[PDB]
């Protein structure tokens, strides 16, 4: 009869189903494990969340648990079992069992240097799954390496719907938030741009310097492109910078495919009302080997809180989380 599974410290109470636990990562307010499942005999995903002590941690929270439920595709991670404590008086942590994945993209760019041919099909995937995400109306907001899961046979699934609306990681962030579905495509851009070289493209420090980066490469701004109701202290700084010269994309990735430099290109388009979007990306000549509309589904209907889950004190949404984790409950 052993006790409280236990990793890196903190406890994981995932009872007598769930055994065997080993660290595979983190985040703001949590961590997972993998674990052994007595009942499918299978390795699964553990991700423990402790948000209850912030507001912003349990709308996170709730969002996903939400979003993840109610979706179901291929290229998106799902949710199989949640478990939490009996009462809401004991509830100060919930277990959200999921698929176990193999790794992400962040660790394997940091060991391995990808085919034109993987490159191609993992940036099919992103798109597949993000088709998906935007028929929903829902925007991911934090698309990023680390947040895309990989298995054997190179499958992908997009995960960490935290941030996912109807604050984000710098490197992946659109140039207008600083300054829509859009926002998604730009990341995806920067994601694509890694892959061909195993190095962030716009690896910035902070919000001006992020800014900085894009333009380092893009180019200084047309007037068309940054007359769109900015920041004063942005667009007072932008307009004191020196001039930039374009980088061309041939230039920066030498050895890259000629088509994912237009997509790349099409991707990282500073102004989002001229950005490719992710239909039009799944069918541009660069995925046309993969492209198959009949095979890229989307959701049966747009997503929508009833709920403005912005204005919810901390306690009404911890009793929101009791209630939607409720089903997974025995009996
Ligand atoms: C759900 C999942 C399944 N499988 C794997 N495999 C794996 C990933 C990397 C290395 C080795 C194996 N990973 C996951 C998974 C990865 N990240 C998250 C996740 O939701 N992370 C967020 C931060 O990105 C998060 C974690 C804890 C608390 C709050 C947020 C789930």
């Amino acid at each position: 009869g052993a006790g409280p599974e236990m990793v890196r410290g903190q406890v994981f109470d995932v009872g007598p189903r769930y055994t065997n636990l080993s660290y595979i990562g983190e985040g703001a307010y949590g961590m997972v494990c993998s674990a052994y499942d007595n009942v499918n005999k299978v390795r699964v995903a553990i991700k423990k969340i402790s948000p209850f002590e912030h507001q912003t941690y349990c709308q996170r929270t709730l969002r996903e648990i939400k979003i993840l439920l109610r979706f179901r595709h291929e290229n998106i991670i799902g949710i199989n079992d949640i478990i939490r404590a009996p009462t809401i008086e004991q509830m100060k942590d919930v277990y959200i069992v999921q698929d176990l994945m193999e790794t992400d993209l962040y660790k394997l760019l940091k060991t391995q240097h990808l085919s034109n041919d993987h490159i191609c099909y993992f940036l099919y995937q992103i798109l597949r799954g993000l088709k998906y995400i935007h028929s929903a109306n829902v925007l991911h907001r934090d698309l990023k390496p680390s947040n895309l899961l990989l298995n054997t046979t190179c499958d992908l699934k997009i995960c960490d719907f935290g941030l996912a609306r109807v604050v984000a990681t710098r490197w992946y962030r659109a140039p207008e938030i600083m300054l829509t579905k859009s926002i998604d495509i730009w990341s995806v851009g920067c994601i694509l741009a890694e892959m061909l070289s195993n190095r962030p493209i716009f690896p910035g420090k902070h919000y001006l310097d992020q800014l900085n980066h894009i333009l380092g490469i893009l180019g200084s701004p047309s007037q068309e492109d940054l007359n769109c109701i900015i920041n004063l202290k942005a667009r007072n700084y932008l307009l004191s910078l020196p001039h930039k010269n374009k980088v061309p994309w041939n230039r920066l990735f030498p050895n890259a495919d000629s088509k994912a430099l237009d997509l790349l290109d099409k991707m990282l388009t500073f102004n989002p009302h001229k950005r490719i979007e992710v239909e039009q990306a799944l069918a541009h000549p660069y995925l046309e080997q993969y492209y198959d509309p009949s095979d890229e589904p989307i959701a049966e209907a747009p997503f929508k809180f009833d709920m403005e889950l912005d204005d919810l004190p901390k306690e009404k949404l911890k009793e929101l989380i009791f209630e939607e984790t409720a089903r997974f409950q025995p009996g």
